């Protein structure tokens, strides 16, 4: 599905704040992560990033590419590229747990200025 700037602000609620993010730097880094695509995919030759977040097939989830992959989210990846973002939203929350923020390399560099330009309303 093809979001807009504010489906997503609403359907991140549960995200909000979490490791001291907030939505307007989830939106921006969402954005240029995967456009609002909660199904883009992207193949390389090794590994394969899925949905809104882009979560690779190497850690997290499992799929054919890499069987073994930790699946530290303990999910198929495909579950990653439909409109509901709710486990979506629990693997990103042990990314931080993990890793954080800057795993996403996009944040820091572009969604921690003029925050303003994400806000819904
Ligand atoms: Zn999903």
């Amino acid at each position: 599905e093809q979001l807009t700037k504010c489906e997503v602000f609403r359907e991140l609620k549960d995200l909000k704040g979490y490791g001291g993010v907030s939505l307007p730097e989830w939106v921006c880094t969402t954005f240029h992560t995967s456009g609002y695509d909660t199904q883009a995919i992207v193949q390389n030759n090794d590994s394969t990033e899925y949905g809104l977040f882009q979560i690779n097939n190497k850690i997290w989830c499992k799929d054919d590419q890499n069987p073994h992959s930790s699946n530290i989210c303990n999910i198929s990846c495909d579950k990653f590229l439909d409109d509901d973002l709710t486990d979506d939203i629990m693997c990103v929350k042990k990314i931080l747990d993990k890793v954080g923020i800057n795993y996403w390399l996009a944040h820091k560099a572009l969604c921690s200025e003029k925050l303003d330009q994400w806000l819904c309303e």
